[PDB]
């Protein structure tokens, strides 16, 4: 895919107490999730996402990668507990410290989504948007093409 750019590598996410390939997230608008445990404004947000997935990840043809901010093992392991799909393991947590470098994210919560199949960035204001549209009238919520972001 085009996730090979921001997943150098990576070719499983743990989903559960399992594990899922991938190359199983093609033709998906594929939402990276930077969170973690011990951040205050990410506690409420989390299980609106948590929400608008359980609702609409198959109809909308979506998936949520958790990029952890976390630094311990039992804080990352007890939030991703109580999320319905992926992350990347807290093991490589290395590649996550450098895609939230990529994509300059300055503070957490943030959702970037990305077209899986060409690695484009679809929209890089998911976290503010969706607040104000629960039901994804307006999703993807693409980033306004020819600006700078």
């Amino acid at each position: 895919s085009g996730l090979d750019k921001y997943l150098p590598g990576i070719e499983k996410l743990r989903r559960g107490d399992g594990e899922v390939e991938v190359k199983s997230l093609a033709g998906k608008l594929v939402f990276f999730y930077f969170s973690a445990s011990w951040c205050p404004p990410c506690r409420g947000f989390t299980p609106q996402l948590i929400e608008f997935y359980d609702k609409f990840h198959e109809s909308k043809n979506f998936e949520v990668v958790f990029c952890t901010w976390d630094e311990e093992e039992d804080g990352f392991a007890g939030y991703f507990a109580k999320m319905p799909w992926l992350a990347v393991p807290f093991a490589q947590s290395e590649a996550v410290q450098k895609l939230s470098k990529h994509f300059n994210v300055e503070s957490i919560p943030t959702l970037i989504g990305v077209d899986a199949d060409s690695g484009d960035v679809v929209t890089t204001r998911a976290r503010a948007t969706l607040v104000k549209d629960p039901e994804g009238e307006q999703f993807p919520w693409k980033d306004a093409p020819l600006e700078h972001h």
